């Protein structure tokens, strides 16, 4: 079963978030709560990690988090807003994807997943943890 075990879902962490549409100002909300279960470096280390969020296809700067040192399970507790009507959302696509950031060298990409607009569920908050993918 070796090639059906590889087809599985690795073990790179979860990311917990809340998405809701303000409909008074137009505007996404978007909670980046905390990650768990992120998986350890060599030498027994730990990651340094961020969450870079942004919609697609916007070709706009990426918003990000801080980072948080030396910890497998952040608790972020950020918040951010895209401007953009309704009427324009649901052709994009929302993404999180969590960094290991290095002073020295290219940030490792721990793992990410997508929010396509168009299964949104608007006039609800939306709050759900999701297994990150691989990248
Ligand atoms: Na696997
Ligand atoms: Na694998
Ligand atoms: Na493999
Ligand atoms: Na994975
Ligand atoms: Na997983
Ligand atoms: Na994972
Ligand atoms: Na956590």
């Amino acid at each position: 079963g070796g090639g059906i075990l590889d087809s599985m879902v690795e073990k790179l962490g979860k990311l917990q978030y809340s998405l809701d549409y303000d409909f008074q100002n137009n505007q996404l909300l978007v909670g980046i709560i905390q990650a768990a279960e992120l998986p350890a470096l060599d030498m027994g280390g730990t990651s340094d990690p961020y969450v870079k969020v942004f919609l697609l296809p916007d070709k706009k700067k990426k918003f990000e988090t801080k980072v948080h040192r030396k910890t497998l399970n952040p608790v972020f507790n950020e918040q951010f807003t895209f401007k953009v009507p309704y009427s324009e959302l649901g052709g994009k696509t929302l993404v999180m994807a969590v960094y290991d950031f290095d002073r020295f060298s290219k940030h490792d990409i721990i793992g990410e997943f997508k929010v396509p607009m168009n299964t949104v569920d608007f006039g609800h908050v939306t709050e759900e943890w999701r297994d990150l993918q691989s990248a």
